[PDB]
């Protein structure tokens, strides 16, 4: 078996001459398919490999990373590591930002893919709640792929209020003010925030609200927004949360196009209604595309949807160490000869 740094990167003779990108992601070479491929090694196990890979295989859509094959053992006794095989993208927006300028052209057309491919996972009933630059690759043509649904969950508003201050797993610079103040993020809504938080990314190449810490990432959001409106705080029953907005000194709303003395008007007008601090009345994904801004690309004939909502079996919370490899060796069981 190949080694790759010091790791073990078993990928049968399928896969050769491997070099490293970022447990391990390689570029390989598929011998088969004739085509560099990406595959990442995962290394006991996690309810996050299982729930993406049940999302990915039940997935199909050109804006969304797929599964090309899983290598694992023949057998539970011998299965220690999988490997994911997927296609190969030169880069990510996250690596793109940090070196590359955006043309107002190529920030269009990367919105406009972030949403068709949102518009699809939001149409099986599923949240990413994990969206972020690093996680929407790209390919040398500019396609975008989003990825990562290791966070993903069936969407959930009946039960998505919390009390003030409770803990969230997701990117800190991406969450939406409400996860600090009453949400789960079990609302399509979640990732509508993160997507707004994208495009503000893509105007300046900076994170818009680069908060430090949990609650320093609500100051960020209000120091642009400004402070809520009574409507808008009349919305938070909870009175911690509500408490905590009107101890705060009163915060005046900062322009957009003063952030943003650049960008296409347009672009301003779809980023205010994806950064509305209110969720409910937060742009959706269909409203999203629709936006003039988009007009160029908009086509909801060509901007497919899921063929059914989307359902995990078992609650996977609970789920004893076995039972997860056993689930995981279940999942991958296509893949082998
Ligand atoms: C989805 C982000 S990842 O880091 O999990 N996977 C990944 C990283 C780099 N290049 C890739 N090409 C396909 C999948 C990846």
């Amino acid at each position: 078996p190949e080694m790759v740094r010091g790791q073990v990167f078993d990928v049968g003779p399928r896969y050769t001459n491997l070099s490293y990108i970022g447990g391990m992601v390689c570029s390989a070479y598929d011998n088969v398919n004739k085509v560099r491929v990406a595959i990442k090694k995962i290394s006991t196990y996690c309810q996050r490999t299982l729930r993406e890979i049940k999302i990915l295989l039940r997935f199909r859509h050109e804006n969304i990373i797929g599964i090309n094959d899983i290598i694992r053992a023949p057998t539970i006794e011998q299965m220690k590591d999988v490997y994911i095989v997927q296609d190969l993208m030169e880069t990510d927006l996250y690596k793109l930002l940090k070196t590359q300028h955006l043309s107002n052209d190529h920030i269009c057309y990367f919105l406009y893919q972030i949403l068709r491919g949102l518009k699809y996972i939001h149409s099986a009933n599923v949240l990413h709640r994990d969206l972020k630059p690093s996680n929407l690759l790209l390919n040398t043509t500019c396609d975008l792929k989003i990825c990562d649904f290791g966070l993903a969950r069936v969407a959930d508003p009946d039960h998505d209020h919390t009390g003030f201050l409770t803990e969230y797993v997701a990117t800190r610079w991406y969450r939406a003010p409400e996860i600090m103040l009453n949400s789960k993020g079990y609302t399509k809504s979640i990732d509508i925030w993160s997507v707004g938080c994208i495009l503000a990314e893509m105007l300046s190449n900076r994170p818009i609200f680069p908060g430090k810490h949990y609650l320093d990432q609500l100051n960020h959001i209000l120091g642009i927004l400004g402070s809520p409106s009574q409507e808008d705080l009349n919305c938070i029953i909870n009175l911690k949360a509500r408490n905590y907005l009107l101890s705060l000194p009163h915060k005046n709303k900062v322009p957009w196009n003063r952030l943003f003395p650049n960008a296409d008007s347009k672009a301003l007008d779809l980023l205010d209604k994806m950064l509305t601090f209110n969720p409910h009345k937060r742009i959706e994904v269909e409203q999203a595309l629709a936006h003039p801004y988009l007009e160029q690309y908009y086509d909801p004939s060509d901007e497919p949807i899921a063929e059914a909502p989307f359902k995990f079996d078992m609650e996977l919370d609970d789920l004893p160490k076995e039972k997860l490899k056993e689930l995981i060796f279940e999942e991958t069981a296509r893949f082998q000869p």
